[PDB]
């Protein structure tokens, strides 16, 4: 009786039900940034959520800013993801990489020869960055060239296409939370004066110049955004944000794409925030007419109100599914949920990451049996 559990048609992809897993990075890739059999089995385990959503993953060492998070920019990266959506496609499941680029959020110990992070305009973020050498402070970025541009979309494009060949069913496109998309569209973080900023369709741009790269490669309908309004993350800030995304929304719910997927403002990147705010989903529903996924701070209750309220169309869970593979089942049965213990969010291994228990262990034996013969399958001999 909880449309939470409703099966859905997501333009052809159908759905086991209205939940998504939130993208979550969880920094446990394998050498190179490559996947990992463990990687498949904790995904193959969260395979009865309706939709998963990868963790974000870079498409380039230059987009990368946490240690040992997962590229989709060689194929030895791609060969590791075979494994993860083989073994979620065995359950059943379905699966969409996000594509990522950390832009200023990162560290030159990260990037390839040193170099500064780049970013739109060189403004540092407020506050500290994780290296392999401890903890520092950030680094003024490198304001990005005109001319560049066009080389970050082509690394969208050529992630496109390796996550098409991995066999990914769709991608989305990683526009919030502070990376190099939301700093482009943010006046807080853009400074430019070339077309690329001022005018807010000057600092959208470039989010529609990567969604049509990446639309040459995968349909529209396989290509979702997800968006963070109103956050504070990463030192945002922007200075009309009811402005600015009224556009932004209504000028991509023209691009007939497979979703908008909005991240609520009482959401700061990773942690709950107090914080009022009028840039939330029921104030965006009217202004795009496709597939809308609202994330951020549910629990049964309030996602179901969103979806029996016609305010979403899906609910994305994070921290709940780190806790709970089978959050539909618990939810259906009324069952209790596995609390969630956030100091094994990011980096480790199996512990606090595929060693959370399921309701039936027959759940966790065929994730398991998944897994391996993915790694049979496509083993590098
Ligand atoms: C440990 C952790 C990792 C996350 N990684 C990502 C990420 O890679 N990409 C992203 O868009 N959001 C990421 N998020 C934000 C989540 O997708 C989600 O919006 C957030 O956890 C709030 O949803 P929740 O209340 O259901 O947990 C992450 C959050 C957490 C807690």
């Amino acid at each position: 009786m909880l449309k939470l559990l409703e099966p859905f048609d997501l333009n052809g992809l159908e759905l086991a039900n209205r939940m998504v897993m939130a993208p979550l990075t969880r920094n446990r890739a394998g050498p190179r940034f490559v996947p990992t059999k463990m990687n498949a089995l904790y995904y193959a385990q969260r395979s009865g959520l309706g939709l998963i959503i990868t963790e974000a993953t870079q498409i380039s060492q230059q987009g990368m800013g946490y240690p040992d998070t997962p590229g989709i920019y060689t194929d030895e990266q791609v060969d590791g993801w075979r494994m993860v959506t083989e073994a979620v496609h065995r359950r059943e499941g379905c699966i969409f990489l996000q594509l990522w680029h950390v832009g200023r959020v990162s560290h030159s110990s990260f990037q390839p020869n040193g170099q500064l992070p780049v970013a739109p305009s060189a403004i540092a973020p407020e506050g500290e960055v994780m290296t392999y050498d401890g903890i520092k402070p950030f680094e003024t970025p490198r304001a990005l060239e005109t001319e560049e541009v066009a080389h970050i979309v082509e690394d969208y494009r050529k992630a496109a296409i390796n996550a098409k060949r991995a066999g990914f069913d769709g991608i989305e496109i990683h526009s919030a939370n502070g990376y190099l998309l939301h700093e482009f569209l943010e006046d807080g973080t853009n400074k430019r004066t070339d077309r690329y900023g001022g005018s807010i369709e000057n600092r959208a741009r470039i989010v529609f110049e990567v969604l049509d790269a990446v639309c040459k490669v995968y349909p529209s309908r396989r290509v979702g955004i997800r968006l963070s309004p109103d956050t504070e993350f990463m030192s945002m800030s922007d200075s009309d944000r009811p402005a600015l995304y009224s556009y932004l929304v209504q000028e991509l719910s023209r691009r007939e794409l497979a979703y908008l997927h909005l991240i609520e403002p009482r959401i700061k990147g990773n942690v709950d925030v107090e914080k009022e705010s009028s840039l939330n989903v029921e104030f965006f529903r009217p202004l795009y007419k496709g597939v809308l996924i609202t994330a951020g701070g549910y629990q049964k209750e309030t996602g179901e109100e969103r979806l029996q309220k016609q305010h979403a169309d899906l609910v994305a869970y994070g921290r709940w599914v780190i806790a709970n593979p089978d959050l539909p089942s618990r939810f259906e049965q009324n069952a209790p949920l596995n609390p969630y213990d956030r100091a094994t969010f990011y980096g480790g291994n199996e512990k606090g990451y595929t060693d959370y228990p399921f309701l039936d262990p027959r759940d966790s034996q065929e994730a398991l049996k998944e897994a391996e013969a993915a790694e049979r399958k496509w083993r590098r001999l």
